[PDB]
RNA sequence: GCCGGGGUGGCGGAAUGGGUAGACGCGCAUGACAUCAUGUGCGCAAGCGUGCGGGUUCAAGUCCCGCCCCCGGCACCA
């Protein structure tokens, strides 16, 4: 008997789909319904391993799933080509980005079709292109016409080391979104804004009929952050100027002492008297320099200064002194407030530091307030010397201080966001280019429509191409020396490119629609397939691609081009791949396990000695290497850094590919964090073999038979493996739906074993043929090859055509389970009992169990509870 | 501190309209010419066992009250 040899088939079936073009991705699907499975599209940037193919295998094995049952797929494809992602990485090796990316392209997609993945290679996108990143310009022009788009000074974050400004969504722990050890500093500049803020009030209201992770939607909702409030104007003493604050709790206005401006303000300086000034203007050039990093590295310690300028309580009418603080931020609300110590700690700390004033207007219920006060007091309360307003309650008080704003012109009840616009524009060579113009007359224009695209300049020099503090394209005057097309006059080209995320915004769309030269997409076909309904991906990209993404849909479809109002119906998140990893050699001595310098430190810990105890606890192993010396191994993140990666091509050389599959899908719940190990890689060895061994020495026997019988006609092991199959069935279907493929495959694991076990005291039966037909299709989605083999000893076209199996609901119904015996809660053994079996019957056949423990035990009685389906209890 | 998700064998992990806890797999242990078959929660045993302590019930991983710990994300948003 032959043997299952992975390189003998795979690669042959792999070119097998490709030339049926079994995931063609129809024009307009019909009325068959249909699915769209989307894995987020990958940066190029190096060479894939197990750790990245979890995703796009997941989408795979739901992609030929859904294909099976009829629905029409699409299961797209392309790369994250623009952008930094791809110019960091071929400008640490001194590449040119436009060979480092069609060259890692190809290595990708050659590992993809190892692995026995399909696409619709007919969609293929490819975002550094022109064909593509025209329609980025195309869009960005909707945007500007919609005044959604726009220039403006103010600090930006700069990236040392990517040497260019990032949006706020791009700054993680207060560092880089990529170089998670680099700081980010702020500078003066002028770039270009996505007023997403605009549509806060619906990115924050969608979310709550959505689908989602409640992971993910939780941290877009604090992200956007909604919160309702009062803006109040506070006249500045003399000057004709008012300053506008927002608050939540416009019912403490009375308490107002004092205003605190953020030091980039504006009216910090323009306020500050002359002889505060020296140190006013010192005070921002040292909030500027500082960073977040140290911000956080100073605690909650209040520091301020003293702007010398007064403003007027616009409540009590008093003036109030107007100071300027770090503690407040300039990009939210209106950058000031109206300090109320009183009720208020971080006011009320500032307050009892810089000798300030603190004053009560809300006092607490009941239990009078300790005069004088010691800590702020927050809770709602009787307001009290506040005017008109005393003894109102605290809540209603709030509505009721705006109402009286609102009528004098004060102020008024507002609605701001965390939410902050979305910058842009990046100094980087590798990106789209702004579709706008400088004029010296006309000021910023826009070009033309018809006008585009606007390549990128052809540059080759890799010295070239590099960021050294301003756009590499603010050196090519063949480039910008353009014409104005609003008069005619010397005109000069925005030197600064798109972010990488605006491609990244929209691309599910273009995939609907991926060579039109028309507009981005036709909307006839984006609606046939449009929203994605499932999409595999990450968590790191929650405040990021998840969000512009659909603020992007959302204008998309302001503009009558889009019917939805929400990209991604479903959202499927994985977990990362992990790998045993060598982290350097130990001294062991007995039980004590001294660390050397070198690995104490990649291991990331203060103890420098161990024991063999602290080892296990921590998750960890000594192995023997090939130095001769103990090696100290702990699985971690499977990534090129780590140097642990599993990669695609060998692996598939040495091992197979649907063994690959089985070893990601099967290891955990794919929400969870699997740990890829040799002893995984084994089992699917093992279970695939199993599989292949049962119907290699049925195939003569299988040859000659008929899988045609009668369901109820059947009785014996044949009737109960018929209802194993289909309870399989059930489990599988359900499984693959939910994204369950663990389990799923569990299953499809029990029921095989349930096939030998049927196989030794039962000959190859109409109802087993059956039964194999069955497992192939439900293999089909995990092992398509080693599936598709097999299937086809017996039938003639591709399993893809085969359809999924009919369940079969009645072949669920049992007889005679196994009902467990209790006695007084205890479980003292198991009968055999038909599931109607009364009472009686059960109590009898109970009564004389293996050992008669029912007995042992139940010599008195009161009262018996029996449930039909699995169980008696007698309580003694 | 807030929000989100979780504590089950040696390990990944099954099972919640209460009803034989530990499916399937890994590891380990015996029997055959690396591969199969059998066993495998702990304790020699009384007996005990789903983070802790009470409680409801014939019956609790599932429900009720109080509490501990772990991971992930924001962290001075007025
Ligand atoms: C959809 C994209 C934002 C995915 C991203 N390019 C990544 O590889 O993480
Ligand atoms: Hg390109
Ligand atoms: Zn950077
Ligand atoms: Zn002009």
């Amino acid at each position: 008997m032959e043997k299952y040899n992975p390189h003998a088939i795979e690669a042959k079936w792999q070119r097998f789909w490709e030339e049926k073009g079994f995931m063609k991705a129809k024009d307009l699907p019909g009325g068959r319904g249909k699915q769209y499975v989307l894995v987020m599209f990958p940066y190029p940037s190096g060479d894939l391993h197990m750790g990245h193919l979890k995703n796009y295998t997941m989408g795979d094995v739901l992609a030929r799933f859904r294909r099976m049952q009829g629905y029409e797929v699409l299961h797209p494809m392309g790369w994250d080509a623009f952008g930094l992602p791809a110019e960091n990485a071929a400008l640490k090796f001194g590449v040119h980005p436009k060979d480092w990316t069609y060259a890692n392209i190809r290595q990708a997609k050659e590992s993809l079709r190892l692995m026995g993945i399909l696409y619709d290679w007919d969609r293929e996108v490819t975002t550094c292109e022109p064909e593509y990143y025209r329609w980025n310009q195309w869009i960005f022009l909707k945007m500007w016409e919609k005044g959604l788009a726009y220039r403006a000074k103010g600090l930006v974050n700069w990236c040392p080391k990517c040497q260019t400004v990032l949006a706020n969504e791009q700054v993680v722990e207060g560092r880089c979104w990529r170089h998670e050890d680099t700081p980010v500093e702020k500078r003066e500049l002028e770039q270009w804004y996505l007023r997403i803020t605009a549509y806060a009030e619906r990115l924050l209201k969608d979310l709550e009929g959505l689908n989602w992770p409640e992971k993910v939607k939780a941290m877009q909702r604090a992200w956007i952050g909604r919160s309702e409030g009062a803006e109040i104007l506070f006249p500045v003493e003399g000057k004709e100027v008012r300053i506008p604050v927002f608050t939540t709790r416009p019912d403490t206005l009375f308490g107002a002492t004092f205003l605190v401006l953020a030091p980039e303000h504006p009216l910090t300086l323009e306020l500050a008297a002359p002889e505060k000034r020296e140190e006013v203007l010192a005070y921002v050039e040292a909030a500027k320099r500082k960073t977040e990093i140290e911000r956080q590295a100073e605690g909650r310690e209040k520091t301020g200064v003293f702007l010398g300028a007064y403003a007027l309580n616009p409540a009590t009418g008093e003036r109030i002194p107007i100071w300027t603080a770090d503690y407040v931020l300039f990009g939210y609300g209106t950058g000031a407030i109206m300090a109320v110590p009183a009720h208020d700690q971080r006011d009320y700390e500032f307050a009892r530091k810089f000798g300030l004033p603190i004053k009560k207007v809300i006092e607490r219920p009941g239990e009078p307030l300790p005069e004088p006060l010691e800590r702020a007091y927050e809770e709602p309360g009787i307001m009290v010397n506040s005017g008109p307003f005393d003894g109102t309650e605290s809540e209603e008080g709030k509505r009721k201080v705006i109402a009286w704003l609102e009528e004098k012109g004060l102020g008024k009840g507002r609605v701001t966001y965390r939410l902050r616009d979305w910058l842009i524009s990046r100094q980087r060579y590798w990106g789209t280019p702004i579709p706008m113009v400088h004029c010296e007359a006309c000021g910023v224009v826009p070009v033309p429509e018809e006008e585009l695209p606007v390549l990128l300049p052809d540059l080759k020099d890799v010295e070239d191409i590099r960021p050294k503090g301003k756009s590499p394209l603010e050196a090519h005057p063949e480039f910008y020396e353009t014409t104005c097309p609003k008069c005619g006059g010397p005109a000069k080209r925005d030197t600064d490119t798109m972010d990488t995320f605006f491609d990244s915004s929209w691309y599910y769309l273009r995939y609907t629609d991926p060579h039109n030269d028309r507009l981005p997409f036709d909307p006839e076909k984006a609606n046939a397939w449009m929203p994605v309904d499932q999409y595999i991906g990450g968590v790191e990209h929650a405040v990021l691609h998840l969000l512009y993404s659909r603020f992007f849909t959302k204008f998309l479809h302001d503009l009558g081009m889009v019917k939805v109002e929400e990209p991604f119906q479903g959202l499927f998140t994985q977990g990362m791949v992990l790998a045993w990893t060598d982290f350097g050699p130990v001294e062991v001595e007995g039980s004590v396990v001294r660390l050397p310098e070198p690995t104490r430190i990649r291991l990331e810990i203060p103890e420098s000695a161990l024991s063999l105890e602290d080892v296990r606890k921590m998750g960890a192993e000594l192995r023997p290497h090939e130095d001769g010396t103990l090696h100290l191994w702990k699985p971690a993140v499977m990534s090129k850094s780590k140097g642990n990666g599993v990669m695609v091509g060998p692996f598939v050389k040495e091992q197979g590919a649907d063994i690959a599959r089985i070893t990601i899908l099967f290891a955990a719940p794919p929400e969870n964090e699997m740990v890829w190990t040799e002893e995984g890689v084994q089992g699917a060895w093992r279970f695939l073999n199993r599989i292949y061994r049962r119907v290699a020495e049925d195939r003569e026997a299988l040859l000659e038979t008929s899988g045609v019988f009668q369901a109820e006609a059947l009785e014996g092991k044949d009737r109960e493996l018929y209802g194993k199959l289909h309870e399989t069935l059930k489990k599988v279907t359900e499984d693959l739906e939910a994204l369950r493929f663990n389990t799923a495959i569990a299953a499809l694991m029990e029921f095989l074993n349930a096939l030998y076990e049927y196989r030794k005291d039962r000959p190859v039966t109409p109802v087993y043929r059956t039964a194999i037909r069955y497992y192939l299709q439900m293999l089909f989605p995990f092992a398509p090859h080693l599936a598709e083999e097999l299937w086809h000893w017996f039938w003639p076209d591709s399993l893809f055509e085969a359809g999924w199996p009919e369940l079969d609901e009645k072949a669920l119904e049992k007889d005679v389970v196994e009902v467990a015996v209790q006695v007084n809660g205890r479980v003292r053994g198991t009968i055999h009992i038909p599931k109607d079996a009364p009472l009686e019957v059960a109590r009898a056949e109970a009564l004389k169990v293996r050992n008669v423990r029912a007995h042992l035990e139940g010599k008195e009685v009161v009262k018996e509870i029996y449930v039909p389906g699995k169980i008696l209890n007698l309580v003694v």
